[PDB]
């Protein structure tokens, strides 16, 4: 998984502790 202020999508939350939404970002 990604880490905060990794580069995702919104709708993803493709970061570990799951955030994106960031503008492109966790």
């Amino acid at each position: 998984c990604k880490l905060k202020g990794q580069s995702c999508r919104k709708t993803s939350y493709d970061c570990c502790s799951g955030s994106c939404g960031r503008s492109g970002k966790c």
